[PDB]
């Protein structure tokens, strides 16, 4: 793996929640929120509902959202990809759902390895993803511009968006 010398999210690919490989260069020109999700957390509802709200209000300006299920934080994403897809449909998710991945350790998805080492990808303590619903904001060139932690509701991202819609 060569993820350490990539300069953009657009260099990566990942399987969507149906199992189909997606080239992330399709997000060239778009502002993106990339987030790790889980279905069985106290903060699942607030995160899904607010992401849906942001997508509803900003998709017209080029906001896209990429949600990666992950079972590494309390084992609270135990379901199959098909089950998680249906779960997300219950919140009327219209953004992009991906297949379940790891975000930490040697088998972390390479996009996640890459985001964590970006200058604006470092967490408050360090690079490791700490819990469910970490959020990365990605500019139109696929560069990491901000990271928001598990404790930060997605609506805190809203005030930062206008700058990246130039
Ligand atoms: C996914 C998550 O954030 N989370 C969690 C929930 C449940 C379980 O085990 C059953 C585990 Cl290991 C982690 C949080 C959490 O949601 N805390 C709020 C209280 C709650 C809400 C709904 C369901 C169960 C608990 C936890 C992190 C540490 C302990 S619980």
């Amino acid at each position: 793996d060569d993820w350490r010398c990539a300069r953009s999210m657009h260099e990566f690919s990942a399987k969507d929640i149906d199992g189909h490989m997606v080239n992330l260069d399709k997000y060239r020109g778009f502002v993106c929120i990339v987030t790790n999700v889980a279905s069985q957390x106290g903060k699942t509802e607030v995160n899904y509902t607010q992401l849906v709200d942001l997508h509803a209000r900003y998709a017209e300006s080029g906001l896209r959202i990429l949600a990666f299920p992950c079972n590494q934080f309390g084992k609270q994403e135990p379901g199959s990809n098909e089950e998680i897809k249906e779960f997300a449909a219950g919140y009327n998710v219209k953004f992009d759902m991906f297949s379940k991945i790891c975000v930490n350790g040697d088998d972390a998805h390479p996009l996640w390895k890459w985001m964590k080492i970006q200058p604006k990808g470092k967490g408050i303590l360090g690079n490791a993803i700490k819990w469910n619903f970490t959020k990365f904001l990605i500019d139109k060139n696929g560069c990491v511009v901000k990271r928001y932690g598990p404790m930060e509701e997605p609506l805190v991202i809203e005030k930062d968006l206008p700058h990246y819609f130039h």
